[PDB]
């Protein structure tokens, strides 16, 4: 029943929870007073010994019959890394770097990686620490601009990348002279496209005349196992003080910013504060899904390996294998961003559909079981989520499919740790109030609740933003509290709920900002497009528009459907050539076809215009969109229905209902859906024609939705 009976009942019964359950004298040791982060670091992992510390799908390489090519396929299975190696292959990788031959780095030195999330990115991570370099993380999703903008900032010594993204880590050092080195990980010896993607690198730097050296990780590591250990703790100006870590974040501005954190609060992940974000000595089996670039998908996976426990890393970048990665691991700890909430409840929707079943029904609580014993393999704990709030049905179905408590995590990346379950964590947090926006009408004086934006003092907040002392002062205020951005309600002396933001930044259902005026004035470039402006919610997974088109569009294409197709294939393309995420293309429009004026109320005195006056003039309409979406979507349920029409028109009408958008010749990719929306693509499909549909079929640049449906007819031969 309890937290602490399910607990002593799972070690009970299961060896493989028995085995990881935490040490507290490993604690006691890591975290003593004074003790510096590497050698933190160092004691937790040395520490849990022989344990499993980090698990990733195993896989097996074949000669291609037809092409002769050494090809890697997943298996069925994991293969762990243990506490040992990892220890052993972070100083290997830190003894090379510190004694190379020609491009030694030294303490304050910074290294700049892009990747996923990966046993070797996670070597690399710690490696950092030992060194005291400072760690730059870069977003897997940025533009080669953006990527040289922090470059260019940060002037990194050592560049690392892992095999998917080198042709841009290429880009970006080549324009950054600072950078010495090129390290390529999560290359697997032995696969002809890794050696390939290696071997153009190469010549592109070779092309430049770059002086840039490049090795593989495993290369690397091998010398390094060869030499002497470096000294801890590493030889940097500041102690506890010295600057460990940059996590760039967009939120306070909309271009990003990087947010220092000294080695004092780098610690916090390792068993540290953040513990509490979201709170008896539980086993850690985690699945980790979250880039190491984003704040959570570092306090995962350094709460797990502070606790003795085993991170399991999805399989591929796109999430397609989630539910077997699940199935394989069989956490006991979950953690959610909304998004995958909305994922699996879209699934529970399918599959009443499949067994023609409905509301809460026995049937239907048949599916929930299956969830919650099977697909997400039945020895969940606890949950949690944060990112991004979630709906009050949404967490009620996820509560009632796992069959445990979901706690609600809030914090930033500049704050640290603020709520948990609406009431504010103390420590770190000393002091709060609220700021009245009376542009967007909220007060302290409302009923039943005062409204505001919250501001806090709190023991993790961040020093600065590095090299931007003018946007460090914009987020303090004269009397020292640091300005979050969010609005909310107070409903209870120190418990609040999050409403909205005071400004033009926001999260969306994935747990990523956007930056609505970047997106308006990229999307304002459209021959289309008189004015726009850009609409989310922060409940939703995807974004809306108010657009007044040029008189020449609305004459052309009218102001129906039709416009907004026109509108939606205009805006893609725009997407596409500026590098914007899939979930940053509107899915719908209101199409005004009276312009916004002064006289209005829309535009200020000097042109601009007015976020709150489109909400009070159009929000209910963008809310009745979002609401209508969500309420229509068994528009799938007469999709299914039928057989009665050809392949591609199910295709069509499918990928229309999913992405709320058709035409036969688009790409699935441009038209603005997420990786999940694929994956939820794949089985639909699956389920009507028996045939399996894999998401790189569906993905993959070269194949458009006729490619789908031909891939569908030849399966089926
Ligand atoms: N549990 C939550 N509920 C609502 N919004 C959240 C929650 N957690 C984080 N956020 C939002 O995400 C921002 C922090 O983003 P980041 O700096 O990526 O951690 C916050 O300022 C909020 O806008
Ligand atoms: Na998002």
């Amino acid at each position: 029943q309890s937290l602490a009976e399910r607990v002593a009942r799972l070690v009970a019964i299961d060896p493989q929870a028995a085995a990881a359950v935490p040490d507290k004298a490993v604690a006691e040791r890591a975290t003593q007073q004074g003790l510096r982060l590497a050698q933190r670091i160092e004691a937790f992992l040395s520490g849990y010994g022989d344990r499993p510390a980090l698990a990733q799908r195993a896989f097996e390489i074949t000669k291609d019959p037809i092409t002769g090519r050494a090809v890697a396929t997943l298996l069925p299975k994991f293969e762990t890394v243990s506490y040992r190696e990892l220890l052993e292959r972070s100083h290997a990788i830190a003894s090379e770097l510190a004694n190379h031959a020609e491009a030694p780095v030294k303490a304050g030195e910074f290294i700049a990686t892009i990747g996923f999330t990966s046993t070797d990115y996670t070597s690399l991570d710690i490696a950092g620490v030992l060194l005291g370099l400072t760690s730059v993380p870069l977003q897997t999703g940025a533009t080669t601009d953006t990527l040289k903008a922090i470059a260019e900032e940060t002037a990194p010594a050592v560049f690392g990348a892992s095999v998917e993204h080198l042709d841009n880590a290429v880009t970006t050092a080549l324009a950054t002279p600072s950078v010495r080195r090129l390290l390529v990980f999560d290359y697997r010896q032995g696969v002809d496209e890794d050696r390939e993607a290696v071997e153009a690198a190469r010549s592109r730097l070779a092309e430049a005349g770059s002086a840039v050296l490049v090795d593989t990780l495993d290369e690397v590591i091998a010398r390094g196992r060869a030499l002497p250990r470096v000294a801890l703790p590493p030889a940097t100006d500041a102690g506890d003080d010295s600057l460990s870590l940059l996590i760039y974040t967009s939120g306070s501005t909309g271009t990003p910013k990087g947010a220092m954190y000294p080695e004092r609060n780098v610690a916090q992940f390792w068993g540290g504060i953040w513990h509490n974000a979201f709170d008896p000595d539980v086993p850690d089996i985690m699945v980790n899904f979250m880039p190491l670039s984003h704040v959570a998908g570092r306090i995962g996976l350094m709460g797990t390996l502070s606790s003795g426990g085993t991170t399991y890393f999805i399989a591929k970048s796109d999430l397609s294998t989630f539910f077997e990665d699940y199935s394989l691991a069989r956490p006991t700890k979950l953690f959610f961003v909304p998004r995958i909430c909305e994922m699996i409840y879209q699934h529970y929707q399918s599959e009443l559909d499949r067994i023609g079943a409905a509301d809460g029904s026995p049937q239907a609580e048949a599916i929930k079981t299956e969830l919650r014993e099977k697909l997400l393999g039945g020895r969940v704990l606890t949950a949690g989520s944060g990112s991004a709030p979630m709906s009050p049905e949404l967490t009620a179905f996820i509560e009632s499919v796992l069959q445990v408590h979901l706690v609600d995590g809030y914090g930033s990346t500049e704050a640290g740790p603020v709520w948990r379950d609406r009431k504010l964590v103390k420590p770190p947090v000393t002091e709060h109030k609220l700021i009245d926006v009376p542009e967007l009408g909220y007060f302290s004086t409302d009923s039943p609740y005062p409204r505001g934006e919250l501001a806090i003092k709190t023991q993790t907040i961040l020093p600065g933003y590095y090299k931007r002392p003018e946007t460090t002062a914009e987020v303090f205020d004269e009397d020292g509290f640091y300005l979050t951005g969010d609005v909310v309600a107070e409903v209870a002396p120190e418990e609040f709920v999050y409403v909205d933001r005071r400004k033009n930044v926001l999260k969306l259902s994935q747990g990523e900002f956007v930056a609505l005026s970047k997106l308006e004035a990229a999307y304002g470039t459209s021959p289309l497009v008189r004015q726009i402006s850009v609409y989310g919610s922060s409940q939703r997974s995807y974004l809306l528009a108010v657009v007044v088109p040029t008189p020449e569009a609305l004459a052309k294409y009218g102001d129906g459907e039709a416009v907004k197709s026109a509108l939606g294939d205009s805006l893609q393309k725009i997407a596409r050539e500026e590098g914007l995420q899939s979930y940053e293309v509107p899915r719908d429009f209101i199409i005004e076809t009276d312009p916004f004026t002064i006289e209005n109320g829309i535009l200020s005195d000097a042109g601009k215009t007015l976020r709150p006056k489109v909400k009070a003039r159009y929000g209910e309409r963008l809310e009745a969109l979002y609401a209508q979406l969500a309420e229509t979507q068994a528009g799938e349920l007469r999709s299914i229905r039928v057989g009665e029409r050809p392949v591609i028109e199910t295709v069509q009408r499918a990928a229309a209902a999913l992405l709320g958008a058709v035409d036969p010749e688009a790409h699935f990719s441009d038209l603005g859906g997420d990786s999940l929306s694929a994956l939820t693509y794949s089985n639909f499909l699956h389920e009507i024609f028996q045939v399996e549909v894999p998401v790189s079929v569906i993905v993959s640049a070269a194949n458009n939705l006729r490619s789908v449906a031909a891939h569908i007819e030849k399966e089926r031969s």
